[PDB]
C-alpha cells in the first residue's frame, strides 16, 4: 500500500499532516519508493512545502541515479493518484504497515549481527557490531511513538476546546472541598505547586496527607523524599489512611491482626491507585534519575504514576550546573525549571515544599519575599501555598492557610483558611 | 519545466512583477520554446499587457513560420493552465534554469570561440573577440541572479525608499491608534520587540490581547510558550476575541451554541488570519528547533506566521553556549541575537517578555537597569515595553506601560501611557 | 556461570531460595548441564528439599540415558563446590547471563519463524507460530528481569 501512501501524502493535505515525522526512507523498499521518498523528503527539507506532481517532475530531471530507477519513478509518479478514503481506516493501516517494516528491518539487522558472531574470529568482521546490538536496536523497533503533535490553533481548535471547558479534564480534584474551590478545578497535571512552612511546621504531614488524598482517588501516586525515609513516610501514610496513630506505630497498642485486617479491608477497594514511596540521599537526585526511575516502573513494574510528590526539591541536584559553582539561588531556580518541565513532560502533578528564611521564622505572617533559598523558583512555581502554625494556631491544632503565588485564579478571593492538622494522625482537614 | 515557465508567466499576474526583466531569448531553446517567447515578448512590447491565449494563437497565426515550426508552436501555446504551485519554489526552480541555461550558453560561446581560435588568421572572423575576452562573459555569465545581493543603493534606488515612507513600508499596524502613533508605522518586519513586565503582572494578557490583534489583522500568528499554554492562552484569546470572561468559561456559563455561532461567525470574516499556539518544554526549545518548527508549519499547515510571540524568554536554551552562563549574560545575550537574526531572515515580527529583577518588584516605577535578564538583551532589543500594576492601578484596572528602547521613534513625550487592561476578558482598552 | 550457578543452588540455600522459579531448562546449554539441572528440578519437585550430590547421583543412575550424554552428565557433577562468594555478585551476574539467554531464544525463535516465511506456504509447518507472533516475543524477551524491589509501596508491603 506504499503507493497509496504516498498519493495520499501528495494529494492529501489531513494524511500528510497526521504522520509526517514517522516516515523514514527504509521503511519502503530498495528501490523505486525508497527513492521516491528521498526525493521528496527533499523537497520537504528544501522548500518546507507540500510538493505538487509538477514540483516531482521537475527534481525528477534534476536527478543524479541511473535510467532504471529513473524511469521505475516516473511509473511511479505516473500511478500517483488520489482516491477517496476515510480520516481513520488509512492511519491504521499506514501504522499497521510502518510497526511490520521497523519489525522486519530490526529482525533483518538481526540475522546480520547474529551470523557476524557466529562466524571465526578471523572471518567475522567489526562492520557489524557484536551480539550487544541484537537488545538494543530490538527495543528501538519497539519504542517508536506512532503519536505527534503540532500545537492549538484558536480557531481550527476550538471542539476540543469547549469539550475541555465543559469536562474541564487534566485538573485532578482534591480530597478536600476548600482546595478545590480554590483552585475551581483542582490541580492541574502539568503543574508544580509548592508549600512554605518552616522548620517541623507541617510540611512532610501534609505531603503525605495530600498523598493519601490523591492515593485515595485511584491514582498512581509517586512520594519521592530524599529529606524523609520510605519507611518513615510508609508510617506516616498507615496513620492517615488506617488512622490509628503515629504514636501507636511504636509501643504497638493496635494487633497486628487488626491492623491486617483493616489492610485487607482497604484492599479490596478498587477505587485506590498504587503509590511507591522512593528516597535517595541530599543533592543527589536529578530529573535524569526520575525519568529514568520512570522508565523502569513502567518497564518491570509496569507502573506510571501521575501525582509524582518530590520532598523539599532544594535537595536534588540540577544535573547541568557543575558542582555547586553557584549559591543557592541558581541551582534552586534551575532544578525548579528541570522537574516542571519533566512533569509537563509526563503531565504529572508536581508538588514540593521550600524553606522560608530565617526572618519569618516564628512569624504571624509569611511574605513571598520570605522565602529563603531563591526567587526564580517563586517564578517557576504554580500556586504556592504558605501553612502557618502559631502557638495559639498550634494549641487549637490547626494551622492558617495563605495565598502568595496564585495560578488558577485571584489570590486574595479566599486568603486566609484553617487546617485541623493532627500530628499525632497525620491528616489535615477543613474546618467546615 | 520550459511549459511550467511559460504557463506561469501567462497565468500568475503575480509571476510577473518579480522577475519579468531576467527574461532573455536564448534562455529558452533552440526549438520552438524561444519563438514563443518571443511571440509573447512581442505582444508585451507592442501592448504592455499580458496576451491571452486567444491572443497567442492569433500571433502564431500572425507571425508566419515553417510548418514544422507552425506545429511545434501550436503544441506549446496548447499546454498552459494555472496550476497554482509555490511562489518561492517557483522563484528559486527558475533561477536555477536560469542559472543552467545561462552556464549552457556560456560554454557553447567559449567552445565555439576556442574552436575558431586555432584557425588560421584569414579563415579568422572579425566578429569573433579575441579569446581574452572571456573572463568579463564568463563574469557577467555568473553575474547572473536576480536577488540584489549588492544591498542598498543610496542616491539611486531612492525612489523605491521615498515609495516606503510615503504610506508605511514594511510594518504591522498595532490595531491600536496610540501603538501605532509611538511607532508612526506599527511595528517593522524583522525587528525584535520586547515587553518585559514583573512576574504575574500584564505578560501573558499582554501577549494574548497584541496576538489577538494581529490575527484580527489578518496576520499570521504564531504563539510559542514555554508556560502553560494551548489551553491556558488559549482561553485568554477566548475571552479576548469571543468576549467571554474566563471565569465564565470555567462554569460553563456558555451552551456551546453561542460559542459555536462565534467561531463560525469569525470564521466567515475574511479579515481573520492564521493563529498557531504551540507549548514547548522549558529549557528545550533552541532557535535551531524554532526554524524546524516554522517549516513543520508550513509543510503540514499552509501556515507562514506574520507575527511570532515568546513568553518570559531565556528558556530558548540556545545550543550556542553549552553551559549556564554565570549572569547568563552570553547565554541570554545569544538568545535575543538569535530571535532577531531568525525574524530577519523571516521578515517577521518577533515578540517577547523579559524578566524585573527582585529590586523593582514592587518598585512603582521600573528603571532599564531593573533587568532580571541579562543587560545584553536591553541591547538587542528594538522595541521595550514595560508594564507596572500597582494597587491603585488594580483598583482603576489600568497599568502604567513604559516606553524603553525606542528604536521606531523618540523615547519621549509619549511614556506617559495607561492601558485600560481587563483582567477579565485578558484585553488591553487604550483610552480614547 | 553454569558451574557457579549448580554449585551454589546445590550447596547455597539462600541462593535457591532467592530466586529458584527464575530458573528455566533452557536457560543452561542444550547439553549435559540441561540434564543436570533436569536432574535437579526433579529433585526438587519430588522432594521438597535440597539434593546432596549423592541423592542427584543416585537420580541419574536410576533415570538414565544412553550413555553418549551419560558419561557428559554424569562428569558435569563432578565439580560443584561451597565455594562462599558474593550473593548480590552473583543473582546479578546469573541474571545478565539468563537475559542473554532469553535474547537467545527469542532470537532464534524469531529466525525460525522468519525462515518458515522465506518457505512456500503450502512447504510450512502450521504448527510453528506465525510471524505475528514474533513482535511478542520480543516484548517477552525484554520482559525477563529480576525484581530490583526499587522503592516501598505502602500498600502491598504492609507484610
Ligand atoms: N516523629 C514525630 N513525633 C511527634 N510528632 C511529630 C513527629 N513528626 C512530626 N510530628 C508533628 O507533626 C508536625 C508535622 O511534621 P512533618 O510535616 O511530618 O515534618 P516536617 O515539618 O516536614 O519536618 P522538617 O524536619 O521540618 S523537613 C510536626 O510539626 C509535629 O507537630
Ligand atoms: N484569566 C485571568 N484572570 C484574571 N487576571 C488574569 C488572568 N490572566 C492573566 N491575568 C493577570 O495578568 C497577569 C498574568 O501574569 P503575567 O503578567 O503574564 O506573568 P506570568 O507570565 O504568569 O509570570 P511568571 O513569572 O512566568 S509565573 C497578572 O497580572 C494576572 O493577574
Ligand atoms: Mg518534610
Ligand atoms: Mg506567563
Amino acid at each position: 500500500m506504499v503507493e497509496i501512501i504516498l498519493s495520499h501524502l501528495i494529494f492529501d493535505q489531513a494524511y500528510f499532516s497526521k504522520v509526517w515525522p514517522y516516515m523514514d526512507s527504509e521503511y519502503f523498499e530498495s528501490g523505486p519508493a525508497k527513492n521516491t521518498f528521498k526525493l521528496i523528503k527533499s523537497h520537504v527539507n528544501e522548500y518546507h512545502s507540500v510538493p505538487s506532481i509538477n514540483a516531482l517532475n521537475v527534481a525528477l530531471e534534476n536527478s543524479s541515479f541511473t535510467e532504471t530507477e529513473y524511469s521505475g519513478v516516473k511509473t511511479l509518479i505516473s500511478k500517483l493518484a488520489d482516491s477517496p478514503e476515510d480520516h481513520s481506516w488509512l492511519v491504521k493501516e499506514t501504522e499497521k504497515y510502518v510497526q511490520q517494516r521497523a519489525m522486519f528491518n530490526a529482525t533483518s539487522k538481526i540475522i546480520e549481527i547474529q551470523t557476524n558472531a557466529e562466524l571465526p574470529p578471523e572471518k567475522r568482521n567489526k562492520k557489524m557490531p557484536d551480539v550487544g546490538a541484537i537488545p538494543d536496536i530490538m527495543r528501538q523497533a519497539l519504542s517508536i511513538s506512532f503519536d505527534s503533535y503540532v500545537g492549538h490553533d484558536w480557531m481550527d481548535d476550538y471542539e476540543a476546546r469547549w469539550l475541555s471547558y465543559m469536562n474541564k479534564a487534566r485538573k485532578v480534584p482534591f480530597k478536600l472541598r476548600i482546595l478545590n474551590k480554590i483552585t475551581k478545578g483542582g490541580a492541574e497535571t502539568g503543574t508544580l505547586n509548592v508549600l512554605m512552612a518552616g522548620v517541623n511546621v507541617g510540611k512532610s504531614l501534609g505531603l503525605c496527607s495530600l498523598a493519601a488524598d490523591y492515593l485515595q482517588l485511584g491514582h498512581n501516586v509517586l512520594y519521592i523524599s530524599m529529606e524523609m525515609a520510605e519507611e518513615v513516610c510508609a508510617k506516616r501514610i498507615d496513620a492517615n489512611m488506617l488512622d490509628v496513630s503515629l504514636d501507636d506505630i511504636d509501643d504497638g497498642h493496635i494487633s497486628y491482626a487488626e491492623y491486617k485486617g483493616k489492610m485487607e479491608k482497604w484492599r479490596e477497594k478498587s477505587t485506590l491507585g498504587r503509590l511507591i514511596v522512593k528516597q535517595y540521599p541530599t543533592g543527589g537526585a536529578d530529573a535524569n534519575t526520575f525519568r529514568s526511575l520512570l522508565n523502569e516502573l513502567k518497564l518491570k513494574k509496569n507502573f506510571v504514576p501521575t501525582i509524582i510528590i518530590v520532598d523539599y526539591l532544594g535537595i536534588c541536584k540540577s544535573c547541568r550546573i557543575r558542582v555547586y559553582s553557584e549559591n543557592s539561588y541558581t541551582t534552586v531556580k534551575a532544578i525548579a525549571e528541570e522537574l516542571r518541565a519533566l512533569a509537563v513532560e509526563t503531565e504529572t502533578v508536581l508538588w514540593t515544599a521550600a524553606q522560608v528564611g530565617k526572618q519569618a521564622w516564628d512569624s504571624s505572617d509569611v511574605n513571598m519575599s520570605d522565602i529563603a533559598e531563591s526567587a526564580g523558583l517563586p517564578a517557576t512555581a504554580d500556586f504556592m501555598l504558605a501553612v502557618i502554625e502559631t502557638e495559639e494556631l498550634a494549641a487549637a491544632e490547626q494551622q492558617l492557610i495563605k495565598q502568595i503565588k496564585s495560578r488558577y485564579g485571584d489570590k486574595n478571593k479566599w486568603n486566609k483558611f484553617l487546617m485541623g492538622v493532627q500530628k499525632g494522625n497525620q491528616k489535615w482537614v477543613e474546618i467546615e
